[PDB]
């Protein structure tokens, strides 16, 4: 199985402290708020928060092309920037212009780059315009920021930011 615009997905990263490790999901609220945050899996507490739909796959290229031209169920690909839709408040997966991290969270506006997020393999190891399979770890860099979609722990609780560092996810479809 691959991954395919329109699919319904899950977005899920491991997190290890003081070697008790844990699976945990990205959610948004609708309202309120605008952050992503996480929560831990064993299936999540409340699943359908964590909903998102692989909406748009773009190569690059066209992406900042069809982005310039303003200015006066495909296969997903590595390399390509891609576009998340949350099912519940219908806006979409964004790097925040807020914090070295920005935050991550949901906005409207699509036209933009903040929304779009390219994929790349976890290995050394390129594997440009070949397909993303179900079972693949994957890294997420901002096409506004150049960040990565990252894990990182606070105080107590783990959080979702755009950073200089790397976070493999799976994402995985139901």
């Amino acid at each position: 199985q691959f991954l395919r615009t329109d699919d319904e997905v899950v977005l899920q990263c491991t997190a290890t402290i003081h070697k008790e490790q844990q699976k945990l999901c990205l959610a948004a609220e609708g309202f309120g708020n605008r952050l992503c945050f996480l929560e831990s899996t064993s299936v999540p507490p409340d699943l359908s928060i964590c909903t998102f739909v692989l909406e748009q796959s773009l190569s690059v290229r066209v992406l900042q092309e069809m982005l310039a031209n303003t200015v006066e169920h495909r296969t997903l690909l590595y390399g390509h920037a891609i576009l998340l839709r949350h099912s519940y408040s219908g806006m979409y997966l964004c790097c925040l212009s807020t914090s070295l991290a920005f935050d991550v969270g949901l906005q409207e506006d699509t036209t933009g780059e903040a929304c779009w997020w390219t994929i790349h393999p976890a290995s050394k190891q390129r594997s440009e315009g070949e397909k993303v399979r179900v079972g693949d770890d994957l890294i997420l860099v901002s096409v506004s920021s150049e960040r990565y979609l990252h894990l990182s722990y606070g105080n107590s609780s783990w959080h979702v930011d755009a950073a200089f560092q790397q976070t493999l996810w799976s994402v995985a479809p139901i």
